């Protein structure tokens, strides 16, 4: 099976899914001088004040806090979306080492870690519709530097010890994914992919410009987690980042000058 590791890691991926080396895949480096402000970029909205938080699980690749999304409670419109778009999860892709492990590059610059928040377009019905579209999900993503912590993480953090291992779940209610927001909207976005198997071309990725300060504490607990089930080798869950990918026949669009 695929995962980060030297004998299936991304370099693998391609030959269970050809897509690998398509035409709009994701992450990549976002060069910040070629990228071109779109004045008719409108805002980001981002309405998560209703937010439902469920549960947090293991899934041996990250851990993804899953929201209830059989309702209009938390969305993300706007900027350069039509329609409406429904939270479902947010997981992280991080670092054995603070110099690397966000997924999207900025001039070549890795972060420590990167926060995926995935929505899906309502006009689909469902997440798995969603993903068979080109225009299917938009995923909101946010870089972590490792300085101050981020106190709306902290209770991310401090359940990680209840799902250490693949498989793992807890119950996560009253999640508030407002506490996890820098204070600038500005963004860059582009049409990607998942940065994952089975890596669909079905994502509308809205990068925001300005990171999130976590604590070298909050990251070191993220790299306590296990790739593996409980009664397995221990093998941290570490570096599940995809690095970046060619930007091919791709504008990257800032919503700022
Ligand atoms: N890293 S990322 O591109 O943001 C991303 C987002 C979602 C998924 N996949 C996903 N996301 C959700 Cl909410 N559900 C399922 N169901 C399939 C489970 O195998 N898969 C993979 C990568
Ligand atoms: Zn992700």
């Amino acid at each position: 099976h695929w995962g980060y590791g030297k004998h299936n890691g991304p370099e693998h991926w391609h030959k269970d899914f050809p897509i690998a080396k398509g035409e709009r895949q994701s992450p990549v480096d976002i060069d910040t001088h070629t990228a071109k402000y779109d004045p008719s970029l409108k805002p980001l909205s981002v309405s998560y004040d209703q937010a439902t938080s469920l549960r947090i699980l293991n899934n041996g690749h990250a851990f993804n806090v899953e929201f209830d999304d059989s309702q209009d409670k938390a969305v993300l419109k706007g900027g350069p979306l039509d329609g409406t778009y429904r939270l479902i999860q947010f997981h992280f892709h991080w670092g054995s080492l603070d110099g690397q492990g966000s997924e999207h590059t900025v001039d070549k610059k890795k972060y420590a870690a990167e926060l995926h928040l995935v929505h899906w377009n309502t006009k689909y019905g469902d997440f798995g519709k969603a993903v068979q579209q080109p225009d299917g999900l938009a995923v909101l993503g946010i870089f972590l530097k490792v300085g101050s912590a981020k106190p709306g993480l902290q209770k991310v953090v401090d359940v990680l010890d209840s799902i250490k291992t693949k498989g793992k779940s807890a119950d996560f209610t009253n999640f508030d994914p407002r506490g996890l927001l820098p204070e600038s909207l500005d963004y860059w976005t582009y049409p990607g992919s998942l940065t994952t198997p089975p890596l669909l071309e079905c994502v509308t990725w809205i990068v925001l410009k300005e990171p999130i300060s976590v604590s070298s504490e909050q990251v070191l607990k993220f790299r306590k987690l296990n790739f593996n089930g409980e009664g397995e080798p221990e093998e941290l869950m570490v570096d599940n980042w995809r690095p970046a990918q060619p930007l091919k026949n791709r504008q990257i669009k800032a919503s700022f000058k």
